[PDB]
């Protein structure tokens, strides 16, 4: 139906994103969306504040995919609705 894409920091995703969501940070949004996703898909995009969410949007529509929309309020709004996270293996030398 639809594919979700994480465009906050790896290690902010690491801490949690929505379940299926795709890592792909700002930086190499366009690179990896380009090589991994067909420009007719519906993407749904979500980063950490709107002001992100808009850039990584912004870039996926100029670089030429069709259908890109945002997800309002991001991980807070889609766990507010009692939307299923997923936390992945990492370590922290802290
Ligand atoms: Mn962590
Ligand atoms: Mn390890
Ligand atoms: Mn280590």
């Amino acid at each position: 139906a639809f594919t979700i894409l994480d465009v906050r920091d790896r290690s902010t995703y690491n801490d949690g994103h929505i379940m299926g969501a795709m890592a792909m940070p700002i930086e190499d949004l366009v690179d990896r969306a380009s090589s991994s996703l067909e420009k007719s898909r519906d993407i749904y995009v979500y980063g950490a504040g709107d002001e992100q969410t808009s850039q990584a949007v912004n870039l996926l529509r100029s670089a030429g995919f069709e259908h890109v929309s945002e997800l309002k309020g991001g991980l807070a709004a889609w766990k507010a609705i009692g939307g299923p996270t997923e936390l992945e293996h990492h370590h922290h030398h802290h």
